[PDB]
């Protein structure tokens, strides 16, 4: 049964663009749709205008604005923003029936931040004090409404990919997914729910002890997989892989794919690769399995995708078309909304702990299926942890 239809189909959005939740700001309610990422701390908002933006927060509307007396200046690799410190009141519509004095970071300026047509105007930073900017004091948004309220302190995503292109209006029109904010629902998922422990709170990092393509063992030392870190961020698209291990992978999906022969740009994420409509041969593609980390000594499960997770639909004609959603990162693995997008996934903040179950909105065909199953005999699986 679903015990949290309030909250259930509340995300919108896609794996290009983002996956965002309705909230609102300030006294009166001022409306923006934000952006759900578990790999930030920090409640960020567009307040003032952008070319990008068709709504702002605005502080001199709100008669419970109160102004911290603080900037920040927040650079990324993927883009910056700058902005102004303070606190409001916030709600979540189809969330929990509460409201939260919370800090916000009142946009000013940004750089490549904002995406054109996305339709989210702000960023909700779910991770934890440690990565907050300027630092650990800024309560993040998650701890200020536990505190606050009696909301358990879990959550919950389930992030859709339509397993298509969605155009413009389709994507407005469309459900991405839920969050549900306190709790689980059973509904959103099959099987069972596998957790693996969250190694330490300050992004959700978690630890991989083995990866196979197809069932082969990629056969590296498994700290290869968590150098410098592992993550689950919903606020990234691909899976990223470490580039010793991103080019191992590579080299073992082109292996198992060679019936057909990609031009280099695909397997860079650059280029689309196209196929007749309906003709998409996802037979070639393998399966990948990452193993992680059990919560019993020595034990491990795995979660296993599908080229229909980490292949992205997008638009060209008639044509299927997709663009390879696996890249190279110098900052660790990467767990993104592609990957997501298979699982339901669970952040049991309260049991220090991340689980996932097979994804009732997965997309797959009729010869496979995503998969969470377990348990596997795993030796010394915190020496898969980096240190350093
Ligand atoms: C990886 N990153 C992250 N998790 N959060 C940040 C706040 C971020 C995220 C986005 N996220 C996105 O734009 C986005 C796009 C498609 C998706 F499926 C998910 N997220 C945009 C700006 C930004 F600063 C910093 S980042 O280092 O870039």
């Amino acid at each position: 049964r679903g015990s949290f239809v309030e909250m259930v189909d509340n995300l919108r959005g896609k794996s290009g663009q983002g996956y965002y939740v309705e909230m609102t700001v300030g006294s009166p309610p001022q409306t923006l749709n934000i952006l759900v990422d578990t790999g930030s701390s920090n409640f960020a908002v567009g307040a003032a205008p952008h070319p990008f933006l068709h709504r702002y927060y605005q502080r001199q509307l709100s008669s419970t604005y109160r102004d911290l007396r603080k900037g920040v200046y927040v650079p990324y690799t993927q883009g910056k923003w700058e902005g102004e410190l303070g606190t409001d009141l916030v709600s979540i519509p189809h969330g929990p029936n509460v409201t939260v004095r919370a800090n916000i970071a009142a946009i000013t300026e940004s750089d490549k931040f904002f995406i054109n047509g996305s339709n989210w105007e702000g960023i909700l930073g779910l991770a934890y004090a440690e990565i907050a900017r300027p630092d650990d004091s800024l309560e993040p948004f998650f701890d200020s409404l536990v505190k606050q309220t009696h909301v358990p302190n879990l959550f919950s995503l389930q992030l859709c990919g339509a397993g298509f292109p969605l155009n413009q209006s389709e994507v407005l029109a469309s459900v991405g997914g839920s969050m549900i904010i306190g709790g689980i629902d059973h509904s959103l998922y099959t099987g069972s729910l596998w957790y693996t422990p969250i190694r330490r709170e300050w992004y959700y990092e978690v630890i991989i002890v083995r990866v196979e393509i197809n069932g082969q063992d990629l056969k590296m030392d498994c700290k290869e997989y968590n150098y410098d870190k592992s993550i689950v961020d919903s606020g990234t698209t691909n899976l990223r892989l470490p580039k010793k291990v991103f080019e191992a992978a590579v080299k073992s999906i082109k292996a198992a794919s060679s019936t057909e022969k990609f031009p280099d740009g695909f397997w860079l994420g650059e280029q689309l690769v196209c196929w007749q409509a309906g003709t998409t041969p996802w037979n070639i593609f393998p399966v990948i399995s990452l193993y992680l980390m059990g919560e019993v000594t020595n034990q491990s499960f795995r979660i296993t995708i599908l080229p229909q997770q980490y292949l992205r639909p997008v638009e060209d004609s008639q044509d299927d078309c997709y663009k390879f959603a696996i890249s190279q990162s110098s900052t660790g693995t990467v767990m993104g909304a592609v990957i997501m997008e298979g699982f339901y996934v669970v952040f049991d903040r309260a049991r220090k702990r991340i689980g996932f179950a097979v994804s009732a909105c997965h997309v797959h065909d009729e010869f496979r299926t995503a998969a969470v199953e377990g348990p596997f005999v795993t030796l010394d699986m915190e020496d898969c942890g980096y240190n350093i």
